[PDB]
């Protein structure tokens, strides 16, 4: 089997991408944020604290003839940004782009943090990291991909995120028309439950490439590119007037700037992020200070190749017995 679904930016800055997912019978379509940095499929629901719902579409398990309470199961997730959500668990039929999993754990939110409440366009998250991170207790549950994997034509999914445009998540096949040149594959460590890999270095604009190992995670659920402070300082030093602002919470730059590109290494290959991808616009409405799309990972504890990096590539998440990651230009 295979599945193919379009993923759409939630706003004009590509702050996140949402993908329609069918849950239950008859189908209830919710727009979920596919998150390769976590392993829970959780949704706004008829159980979510009313004051914490602000415009989201909700899953109502009582209206689904295939929903079953997973008795005694609860879940609770704390994301590294400080966001959180928790609740109880149903199993139900879940389909993405024509690919159907029966008996998928659907984690129904009773509580969500304010960040989720404020994101009216995000109806929940669909985790695509390794199932070892799933938070369901006392019986850990499998991700949608892990449940689908044996049935898929090939045990893979791909992320093809657009810059200021829709893109595609495919399951079970590699669309050879979706990228240019060849796909370069690189090793993955699953020791922390993430799609963790090591970039071979970086360049800023037309500058020379610096060969240096940068360990980090491929995370479709994170907006920006978070890298070591040394690398990030080298990037912003090429933008007149750029500075790190503790009051704003990262690097800002004059909105009048033309940003340089940023290149990252994948083995001997190179992925170029155009300068425009690194512009996140005014820090507040009408400001001439703009927020940067490359930020320091210092204090996060891990480097994060978020959407700013991933949207510059066609990315293969290879879930074979020994997982690997592939990157191609597009
Ligand atoms: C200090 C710091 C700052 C950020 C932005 C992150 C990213 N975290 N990103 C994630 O955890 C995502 N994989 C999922 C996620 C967290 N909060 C969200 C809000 C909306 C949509 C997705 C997420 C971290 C780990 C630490």
């Amino acid at each position: 089997s295979t599945g193919s679904a379009t993923t759409t930016p939630i706003d004009s800055l590509d702050d996140a991408y949402i993908t329609p997912v069918q849950i239950g019978t008859p189908a209830q379509t919710l727009n979920l944020d596919f998150d390769t940095g976590s392993s829970d499929l959780w949704v706004f629901s008829s159980e979510t604290t009313a004051s914490e719902v602000d415009g989201q579409t909700i899953y109502t398990p009582s209206k689904s003839t295939t929903a079953k309470l997973l008795s005694g199961a609860t879940w609770s997730i704390s994301y590294g940004d400080g966001s959180s959500s928790s609740g109880d668990v149903y199993t139900d039929t879940v389909s993405v782009g024509g690919l159907t999993v029966t008996g998928q754990a659907v984690e129904s939110a009773k509580k969500v943090s304010s960040s989720f409440t404020e994101d009216s366009t995000i109806d929940g998250l669909l985790g695509l990291a390794f199932s070892t991170l799933n938070t369901v207790s006392p019986t850990q549950q499998k991700t949608f991909f892990d449940n689908a994997k044996a049935s898929l034509d090939s045990p893979v999914f791909t992320a093809d995120l657009g810059y200021h445009a829709p893109g595609t998540y495919n399951f079970g096949f590699i669309d050879t028309t979706a990228y240019t040149g060849s796909i370069t594959y690189t090793a993955v460590s699953t020791k922390q439950g993430f799609w963790e890999w090591t970039s071979t270095g970086y360049a800023v604009g037309s500058g020379t490439f610096k060969s240096t190992s940068i360990d980090g995670i491929a995370d479709t659920g994170t907006t920006l590119l978070y890298l070591p402070a040394t690398v990030v300082s080298a990037y912003w030093a090429q933008v007149s007037g750029a500075k790190s602002s503790s009051s704003v919470g990262g690097y800002v730059f004059p909105c009048s700037a033309t940003l340089p590109s940023f290149t990252f290494g994948v083995g001997s290959a190179r992925i170029v992020i155009p300068g425009d991808y690194i512009d996140f616009g005014p820090i507040s409405t009408g400001s001439s200070s703009c927020f940067g799309g490359i930020q320091s990972s210092a204090g996060i504890g891990i480097n994060i190749f978020g959407d700013v990096a991933l949207k510059a590539a066609f990315v293969v998440f290879n879930g074979a017995t020994t997982p690997t990651l592939g990157f191609a230009s597009k």
